[PDB]
């Protein structure tokens, strides 16, 4: 199936997922000098105080920290969003080297990794129905740069050896996603899509300007994960990022 290898990578996805060449695909390069401040944007509200993480899973593409979304425990509101969006899971995209890893770029600059907190519009009832709507999802993207260690990420880092291969999962309760946010909520927003197949165009992207810093040791542990399942030839889980796609007929707005 799809992956990030030479024969099943981003350049091959379109054959099974035609929308890969669509009109609102993600990620995109964020040209800071073309994005315009938008006064109509309301203050962004990230309410993760009642978040309930459940477990962490290696799905063979990345690892997802899943949350209980049967109620409005962890939600995203405001900004360019209408209504309430429920956090369902978060994951990262990273590279084999510190100079690459992020999916979105800023003035062509690539970060070592990118965090994606996925939320679905509660007016659609469930994630499944949400991915059938143009405003069904909202993903908060956060860039990671190598520097000082990020305390709030260590818990994730230390559980990774228990989910080394595809299909493995482990309990991951009481994790606070607020520990992964930067001080400032300044952001850029634009209409986009999932950056992984099925590449559905149902996402309102909210990408924070301020990156969080993680240590070399922390990202190094991300790179020890496997794309393969237990017992198969080892393929390190690195460079699981989709490159920038054509912006086409879209405008990126800045909250600042
Ligand atoms: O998911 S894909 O990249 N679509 O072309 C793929 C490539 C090779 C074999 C199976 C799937
Ligand atoms: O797609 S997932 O991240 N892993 O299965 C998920 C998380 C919460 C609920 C359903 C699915
Ligand atoms: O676009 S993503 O944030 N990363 O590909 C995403 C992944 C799974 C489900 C929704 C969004
Ligand atoms: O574009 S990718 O397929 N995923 O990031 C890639 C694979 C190997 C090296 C760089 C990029
Ligand atoms: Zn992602």
């Amino acid at each position: 199936h799809w992956g990030y290898g030479k024969h099943n990578g981003p350049e091959h996805w379109h054959k099974d997922f035609p929308i890969a060449k669509g009109e609102r695909q993600s990620p995109v390069d964020i040209d800071t000098h073309t994005a315009k401040y938008d006064p109509s944007l309301k203050p962004l509200s990230v309410s993760y105080d009642q978040a309930t993480s459940l477990r962490i899973l290696n799905n063979g593409h990345a690892f997802n920290v899943e949350f209980d979304d049967s109620q409005d425990k962890a939600v995203l509101k405001g900004g360019p969003l209408d209504g309430t969006y429920r956090l369902i899971q978060f994951h990262f995209h990273w590279g084999s080297l510190d100079g690459q890893g992020s999916e979105h770029t800023v003035d062509k600059k690539k970060y070592a990794a990118e965090l994606h907190l996925v939320h679905w519009n509660t007016k659609y009832g469930d994630f499944g129905k949400a991915v059938q709507q143009p405003d069904g999802l909202a993903v908060l993207g956060i860039f990671l740069k190598v520097g000082s260690a990020k305390p709030g990420l260590q818990k994730v880092v230390d559980v990774l050896d228990s989910i080394k291969t595809k299909g493995k999962s482990a309990d991951f309760t009481n994790f606070d996603p607020r520990g992964l946010l930067p001080e400032s909520l300044d952001y850029w927003t634009y209409p986009g899509s999932l950056t992984t197949p099925p590449l559905l165009e149902c996402v309102t992207w909210i990408v924070l300007k301020e990156p969080i810093s993680v240590s070399s040791e922390q990202v190094l542990k991300f790179r020890k994960l496997n794309f393969n399942g237990e017992g198969e030839p080892e393929e390190l889980m690195v460079d699981n990022w989709r490159p920038a796609q054509p912006l086409k007929n879209r405008q990126i707005k800045a909250s600042f």
